[PDB]
Protein backbone atom coordinates (compact mmCIF):
# COMPACT_ATOMS: atom_id res chain seq x y z
CA UNK A 1 0.00 0.00 0.00
CA UNK A 2 3.01 2.58 0.98
CA UNK A 3 4.99 0.13 -0.47
CA UNK A 4 3.54 1.49 -3.99
CA UNK A 5 4.20 5.07 -2.60
CA UNK A 6 7.70 4.17 -1.91
CA UNK A 7 8.46 3.19 -5.56
CA UNK A 8 7.00 6.14 -7.07
CA UNK A 9 9.04 8.38 -4.61
CA UNK A 10 12.32 6.13 -5.42
CA UNK A 11 10.56 6.63 -9.32
CA UNK A 12 10.87 3.08 -9.91
CA UNK A 13 9.55 1.81 -13.01
CA UNK A 14 6.49 -0.71 -12.41
CA UNK A 15 2.85 -1.54 -12.73
CA UNK A 16 0.35 -2.54 -10.86
CA UNK A 17 -2.04 -4.97 -12.06
CA UNK A 18 -5.75 -6.71 -11.21
CA UNK A 19 -5.94 -10.34 -11.18
CA UNK A 20 -9.94 -10.10 -10.50
CA UNK A 21 -10.20 -9.01 -14.14
CA UNK A 22 -9.58 -11.08 -16.89
CA UNK A 23 -6.21 -11.61 -18.05
CA UNK A 24 -4.64 -9.71 -15.10
CA UNK A 25 -4.54 -6.19 -16.90
CA UNK A 26 -2.69 -3.12 -15.83
CA UNK A 27 -4.16 -0.75 -13.94
CA UNK A 28 -1.77 1.40 -13.50
CA UNK A 29 1.67 2.34 -14.93
CA UNK A 30 3.99 4.59 -13.15
CA UNK A 31 6.12 7.14 -15.96
CA UNK A 32 9.24 5.34 -15.77
CA UNK A 33 7.62 2.59 -17.07
CA UNK A 34 6.02 4.22 -19.77
CA UNK A 35 9.83 5.88 -20.35
CA UNK A 36 12.00 2.68 -20.04
CA UNK A 37 9.45 1.03 -22.88
CA UNK A 38 8.31 3.63 -24.93
CA UNK A 39 4.65 2.85 -24.92
CA UNK A 40 1.70 5.18 -23.87
CA UNK A 41 -0.78 4.60 -20.94
CA UNK A 42 -3.15 3.91 -23.82
CA UNK A 43 -1.16 1.01 -25.01
CA UNK A 44 -1.14 -0.42 -21.95
CA UNK A 45 -3.92 0.28 -19.92
CA UNK A 46 -6.14 -2.54 -19.77
CA UNK A 47 -3.68 -4.65 -21.15
CA UNK A 48 -1.50 -7.58 -19.66
CA UNK A 49 1.57 -6.96 -19.79
CA UNK A 50 3.32 -10.01 -22.04
CA UNK A 51 3.68 -7.47 -24.65
CA UNK A 52 7.06 -6.66 -22.99
CA UNK A 53 8.25 -10.36 -24.31
CA UNK A 54 9.47 -11.15 -27.63
CA UNK A 55 10.96 -14.44 -29.70
CA UNK A 56 14.16 -14.37 -27.44
CA UNK A 57 12.52 -14.15 -24.46
CA UNK A 58 13.81 -17.12 -22.34
CA UNK A 59 10.22 -19.37 -21.59
CA UNK A 60 11.42 -20.85 -18.90
CA UNK A 61 11.59 -17.15 -17.25
CA UNK A 62 8.29 -16.53 -18.26
CA UNK A 63 7.23 -19.84 -16.77
CA UNK A 64 8.73 -19.02 -13.69
CA UNK A 65 6.76 -15.43 -13.36
CA UNK A 66 3.61 -17.40 -14.19
CA UNK A 67 3.98 -19.89 -11.40
CA UNK A 68 4.71 -17.05 -9.08
CA UNK A 69 1.14 -15.31 -10.33
CA UNK A 70 -1.13 -18.87 -10.19
CA UNK A 71 0.16 -18.70 -6.76
CA UNK A 72 0.00 -15.58 -5.31
CA UNK A 73 3.64 -15.41 -3.46
CA UNK A 74 6.68 -12.87 -4.78
CA UNK A 75 9.61 -13.86 -7.59
CA UNK A 76 12.50 -11.79 -9.38
CA UNK A 77 14.14 -13.10 -12.75
CA UNK A 78 16.40 -11.76 -15.04
CA UNK A 79 14.87 -12.22 -18.86
CA UNK A 80 14.66 -10.12 -21.95
CA UNK A 81 12.14 -7.98 -22.74
CA UNK A 82 11.24 -5.73 -25.21
CA UNK A 83 10.36 -1.89 -26.03
CA UNK A 84 7.59 -0.65 -28.41
CA UNK A 85 10.32 -0.16 -31.44
CA UNK A 86 11.12 -4.13 -30.99
CA UNK A 87 14.72 -3.03 -29.28
CA UNK A 88 15.31 -4.53 -26.25
CA UNK A 89 16.81 -4.41 -22.84
CA UNK A 90 17.39 -6.62 -19.85
CA UNK A 91 15.15 -6.78 -17.19
CA UNK A 92 15.72 -7.85 -13.61
CA UNK A 93 11.94 -8.12 -12.87
CA UNK A 94 10.41 -8.54 -9.25
CA UNK A 95 6.75 -9.11 -8.84
CA UNK A 96 4.91 -9.42 -5.16
CA UNK A 97 1.46 -10.55 -5.11
CA UNK A 98 -0.71 -7.76 -2.80
CA UNK A 99 -2.77 -9.56 -0.47
CA UNK A 100 -5.98 -7.52 1.73
CA UNK A 101 -6.32 -7.85 5.54
CA UNK A 102 -8.23 -11.03 4.94
CA UNK A 103 -5.22 -12.40 3.02
CA UNK A 104 -6.51 -12.30 -0.56
CA UNK A 105 -4.75 -11.40 -3.71
CA UNK A 106 -5.90 -7.98 -5.14
CA UNK A 107 -3.01 -7.34 -7.09
CA UNK A 108 0.27 -7.65 -8.60
CA UNK A 109 3.12 -5.08 -8.36
CA UNK A 110 5.62 -5.82 -11.24
CA UNK A 111 9.07 -3.48 -10.92
CA UNK A 112 11.06 -3.07 -13.82
CA UNK A 113 15.26 -3.02 -13.40
CA UNK A 114 16.78 -2.21 -16.53
CA UNK A 115 20.23 -4.30 -16.33
CA UNK A 116 23.71 -4.05 -17.89
CA UNK A 117 25.15 -6.88 -20.05
CA UNK A 118 27.81 -7.55 -17.16
CA UNK A 119 25.23 -8.00 -14.85
CA UNK A 120 22.63 -9.99 -17.44
CA UNK A 121 25.57 -12.68 -18.48
CA UNK A 122 25.69 -13.56 -14.98
CA UNK A 123 22.40 -13.90 -13.53
CA UNK A 124 20.84 -15.30 -16.66
CA UNK A 125 23.58 -18.21 -16.46
CA UNK A 126 22.86 -18.71 -12.51
CA UNK A 127 19.21 -19.01 -13.78
CA UNK A 128 20.02 -21.61 -16.20
CA UNK A 129 22.44 -23.40 -13.90
CA UNK A 130 19.29 -23.60 -11.50
CA UNK A 131 16.85 -24.99 -14.33
CA UNK A 132 19.58 -27.37 -15.03
CA UNK A 133 19.24 -28.54 -11.55
CA UNK A 134 15.96 -29.25 -11.79
C1 LIG B 1 2.36 -7.10 -12.21
C2 LIG B 1 2.92 -7.77 -13.43
C3 LIG B 1 3.97 -7.20 -14.13
C4 LIG B 1 4.52 -7.86 -15.22
N1 LIG B 1 5.63 -7.33 -15.85
C5 LIG B 1 6.31 -8.09 -16.79
C6 LIG B 1 7.54 -7.65 -17.28
O1 LIG B 1 8.05 -6.58 -16.90
N2 LIG B 1 8.21 -8.44 -18.19
C7 LIG B 1 7.70 -9.67 -18.57
O2 LIG B 1 8.27 -10.31 -19.44
N3 LIG B 1 6.51 -10.13 -18.06
C8 LIG B 1 5.80 -9.34 -17.18
N4 LIG B 1 4.63 -9.82 -16.64
C9 LIG B 1 4.26 -11.26 -16.89
C10 LIG B 1 3.15 -11.45 -17.92
O3 LIG B 1 2.14 -10.49 -17.72
C11 LIG B 1 2.51 -12.83 -17.79
O4 LIG B 1 2.00 -12.96 -16.48
C12 LIG B 1 3.54 -13.93 -18.07
O5 LIG B 1 3.93 -13.89 -19.42
C13 LIG B 1 3.02 -15.33 -17.72
O6 LIG B 1 1.65 -15.49 -18.05
P1 LIG B 1 1.15 -15.93 -19.53
O7 LIG B 1 1.69 -17.29 -19.89
O8 LIG B 1 -0.37 -15.99 -19.54
O9 LIG B 1 1.67 -14.96 -20.58
C14 LIG B 1 4.05 -9.12 -15.59
C15 LIG B 1 2.95 -9.66 -14.92
C16 LIG B 1 2.39 -8.98 -13.85
C17 LIG B 1 1.22 -9.58 -13.14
Amino acid sequence: FSFIKALQTAQQNFVVTDPSLPDNPIVYASQGFLNLTGYSLDQILGRNCRFLQGPETDPKAVERIRKAIEQGNDMSVCLLNYRVDGTTFWNQFFIAALRDAGGNVTNFVGVQCKVSDQYAATVTKQQEEEEEAA
